[PDB]
């Protein structure tokens, strides 16, 4: 489904891998990781990103959202003080940009 920098994420299956190498994501991860990237570009609140997060299963409810955002952004950033794909929107919220 998704690449970006060393990552490649399947929307559908929950596999996502860095540099090829498998790397788990957990339900509330793989529920923000999805709504970001389902909307590239789209500064998304921490309202409307806990309102795509819920799926049939513990994934909205498992963390708060910025708690969610920084695991993920130590997860996929080489400087999670200055990221490069899950930036911040001042005012706004969180966006994901492609590439």
């Amino acid at each position: 489904v998704i690449a970006f920098g060393k990552f490649k994420l399947n929307l559908g299956t929950r596999e996502m891998f860095r540099e090829d190498e498998p790397m788990p994501l957990t339900s509330g991860e793989f529920a923000v990781l999805k709504a970001l990237v389902s909307h590239p570009r789209e500064p998304l609140s921490r309202d409307k990103l806990m309102n795509l997060a819920r799926g049939r299963e513990y994934s909205a409810m498992e963390r708060s959202i910025d708690v969610q955002i920084s695991r993920l952004r130590r997860m996929v950033e080489e400087d999670p003080a200055h990221p490069r794909y899950i930036q911040t929107v001042w005012g706004l919220g969180y966006v994901f940009v492609p590439d």
